[PDB]
């Protein structure tokens, strides 16, 4: 297991990164410092997470301490839905750069294919509770992302939560200049994504798996929901390998040639989650884990099911 995967822009991306959604602003600076200290070189960020300034403090301190060089880090962020208008994309990227205290991002993703009305609110609502869409086409948003590469603000661009027809729409865009480097999608043993992964990989697009532990801290968790970390079948595979269940859940996507971005603000877990380059799941283990698929999503963007670009009506 090599530590990085080659992207279609010629850069190498670390296959294991630190997630930062829900990481409290008072804890995420230390989390990122610890992560870098214990070997992480890839941090997954987003403007909508509201903690990029604090993530940036950690990155900057480790650069200043010369724990790492900038060229060794792979920093990812995402364009929020209220900034899909072509005239807002650069400013959104620049705000993220300012907060992260960087002069470029390694990868910048369209966070969702759905554009929303611009404004202060991340989920602008009509008086009846529906999210108010933007009329900006995702192909036009893509062209705006391409400009960021050409202006030196980002080294690579990609997409997130795009279904295969939406990926196809970009790949078939008239005058396409840069293909997406990455599609970041939810993926774990309860949402195994065989079809979409195969499609993306066949096109040279690297897939990043989010919520690989099943996001137990997701705000809308219900007591009766399935729980990967507590699944006795996964615990058994972990026990066989003398690893934790979380370590198996992280190793699983790695062996599918995916990038994976487990989130933690707990120093012991941050270190645990990185210690996954010292064992191998068998083919049988892999197929067994795949067999647990139930098409269960942490992130279904339920407020946007009527949006013309809602991604999860299609089978994949
Ligand atoms: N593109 C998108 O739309 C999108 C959507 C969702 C997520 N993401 C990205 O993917 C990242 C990961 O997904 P996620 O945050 O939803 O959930 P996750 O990484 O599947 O799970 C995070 C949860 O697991 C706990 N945890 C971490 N390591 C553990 C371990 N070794 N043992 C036991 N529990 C452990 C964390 O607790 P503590 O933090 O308290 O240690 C936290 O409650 C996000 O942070 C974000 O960067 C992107
Ligand atoms: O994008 C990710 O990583 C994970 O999803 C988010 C992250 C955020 F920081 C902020 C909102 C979301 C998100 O999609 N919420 C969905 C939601 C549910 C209930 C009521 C309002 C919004």
């Amino acid at each position: 297991m090599a530590s990085r995967i080659l992207l279609n822009n010629g850069a190498k991306m670390p296959i294991l990164g630190l997630g930062t959604w829900k990481s409290p602003p008072g804890q995420v600076t230390e989390a990122v410092k610890v992560a870098i200290d214990v070997g992480y070189r890839h941090i997954d960020c987003a403007h909508v997470y509201q903690n990029e300034n604090e993530v940036g403090v950690a990155i900057q301190e480790k650069l200043r301490e010369q724990v790492v060089k900038r060229e060794e880090l792979f920093i990812v962020s995402k364009l929020w839905c209220t900034y899909h208008e072509k005239g807002l994309v650069k400013g959104a990227c620049q705000k993220t750069l300012s907060d992260l205290k960087l002069d470029y991002l390694d990868l910048y993703l369209i966070h969702w294919p759905t554009g929303f009305k611009p404004g202060k609110e991340f989920f602008p609502l009509d008086e009846s509770g529906n999210v108010v869409p933007s009329d900006t086409n995702i192909l036009d948003t893509w062209a705006a992302m391409e400009e960021l590469v050409d202006e030196g603000l980002v080294k690579a661009i990609g997409i997130s939560n795009f279904n295969h027809l939406q990926v196809e729409m970009i790949l078939n865009k008239p005058g396409l200049k840069y293909k997406p480097a990455v599609n970041q999608i939810e993926c774990h043993p309860y949402l195994t994504q065989e079809k979409l992964i195969q499609y993306c990989q066949s096109k040279g697009i690297v897939v990043t798996a989010y919520s690989p532990l099943g996001s137990p801290d997701r705000p809308w968790a219900k007591p009766e929901d399935p729980s990967l970390l507590e699944d006795p079948r996964i615990k058994a595979i972990a026990a066989k390998h003398n690893k934790t269940t979380a370590q198996v859940l992280i190793r699983f996507p790695m062996q599918r040639n995916l990038v994976v971005i487990p989130k933690s603000v707990t120093p012991e877990r941050i270190a645990e989650n990185f210690k996954v380059f010292d064992f191998e799941l068998s083919s049988q283990d892999m197929t067994t884990l795949l067999s647990y698929n139930r098409n269960w999503r942490v992130c279904a963007l339920l407020s946007c099911t009527s949006h013309k670009d809602y991604p999860f009506h299609e089978e994949f």
